[PDB]
């Protein structure tokens, strides 16, 4: 009885294919970590009235085509 | 012959390392998840034009800086 | 001495397991890709002024409530 041998190369490969899988979820927070730090904008209301960016907000553009 | 020893701690440390990425895993899942669900917004066209946001679309501003 | 045979299904748990992650770290990779090209736009400045997206970027509105 050898399937020591067959369990130990059957551990070896899992235990790659594991440090793949690390590898690629260091990746993946990597690239998330970014998106998150990008500073997206989220949607303007919908409500048919048009929107500019200010001060981190939307603010109505009519705001500004008008004294006050 | 205790290979068996040896072979069963190695299961065990490849099976933690297993746990702890599927809990990045997770953690990824859920990141992933809100940045969908932030609503971020596309870019404008890029074809000289200046352009507002209205009803989740962009809108060309000159549009409003006459009647119609 | 059968432990060989829990060791096997052990690492066949193991290795399902892996399976799963391999899976969703390929789902999560496919999401984040889409997230990267969607070409979400970032914040505008927070400096007090109003600003329009115009050639990928944020000018300002009151550039436009002139003439020049």
């Amino acid at each position: 009885t050898n399937k020591i041998k067959a369990i130990e190369t059957d551990i070896a490969s899992v235990r790659q294919e594991v440090n793949t899988a690390k590898g690629n979820i260091s990746s993946l927070q990597g690239d998330v970590q970014a998106l998150q730090e990008a500073g997206y904008i989220p949607e303007a209301p919908r409500d048919g009235q048009a929107y500019v960016r200010k001060d981190g907000e939307w603010v109505l553009l009519s705001t500004f085509l008008s004294p006050a």
